């Protein structure tokens, strides 16, 4: 199909069309292979996506022995930077366990949490090894925040097609334990920074667990596992890179993308 536009891709690049700037979306049905694109092979900065891949890192490590969700990560007040609510607020304690820590990240998007995580695990590059072990050769982490919340060539990216494919092996693929599969998806139902992005256009009843990513600037993102009843599951990331267009306009934008999908699968995916 490289001559002419898919009529199932019309909606996406019409929204993209109306707002401006460079929007990328895939799903998957995950019963039929089924899929719905639009750009979905270009890369877009990850920003806090990243960290739905790290905490799954961290359970991966938890599985095989070579970390404990009891243990305590120490930090002070030095190590906070923005956006790190739970951290910020237990930093007179001195530290958090692995297993709060992944839920701050998972539910709060919470900063220095993921940055502590990277430094008991080997930081970025173990990231992306471990997402390279998982058959990604696309995704990669190379920088902290706030840095990696900077276009910088291809660092920090993904495509919204290898990153709903990487969501799908974490969650679905027997990659990690029982236990840790449910706790990545419980932090993932519970987060909050997304809940007006995918999750807000999809039907009353579906079931949905997300991981948004937000720069000031430019980039709006959200991944999302998708449960319908009596269905398969479905995967959906869209990634959203609109300069000048304020972060309220942006979050409409994956809403409308949101509703695409929602139209897709239920009518042809």
């Amino acid at each position: 199909h490289h001559h002419h536009h898919a009529a199932e891709e019309s909606p996406l690049a019409e929204i993209e069309r109306r707002s401006g700037g460079r929007l990328g979306v895939f799903a998957i049905d995950t019963g039929s292979g089924r899929t719905l694109g639009h750009r979905a092979d270009e890369r877009f900065l990850m920003c806090s996506t990243f960290k739905g891949l790290l905490a799954a890192q961290i359970l991966a490590r938890v599985d095989s022995g070579s970390e404990r969700l009891d243990r305590l990560v120490h930090y002070t007040e030095k190590d906070l930077i923005f956006t790190s609510p739970v951290t910020k607020a237990n930093v007179a304690q001195g530290a958090m366990s692995i297993e709060a820590l992944c839920r701050a990240v998972l539910v709060e998007s919470d900063n220095t949490a993921a940055i502590l995580l990277m430094r008991s695990a080997g930081g970025p590059a173990a990231l992306t090894r471990f997402v390279r072990g998982l058959g990604d050769t696309v995704t990669r982490s190379d920088r902290y925040e706030p840095d990696s919340n900077r276009y910088h060539g291809v660092l920090d990216t993904t495509t919204p097609k290898a990153i709903a494919a990487t969501a799908q092996r974490l969650l679905l693929g027997d990659v990690l334990s029982a236990g840790s599969r449910a706790r990545l998806e419980r932090g993932m139902t519970d987060c909050k920074p997304g809940l007006n992005r995918i999750r807000a256009a999809l039907p009353a009843g579906w079931l949905a667990a997300d991981r948004p990513g937000t720069s000031v600037d430019r980039e709006t993102n959200d991944y999302a596992l998708v449960r319908p009843p009596g269905r398969a599951p479905l995967l959906v990331a869209v990634y959203y890179d609109a300069p000048g267009v304020s972060m309220d306009a942006r979050e409409a934008v994956l809403r409308e993308a949101g509703s695409a999908f929602v139209q897709w699968a239920t009518n042809a995916g």
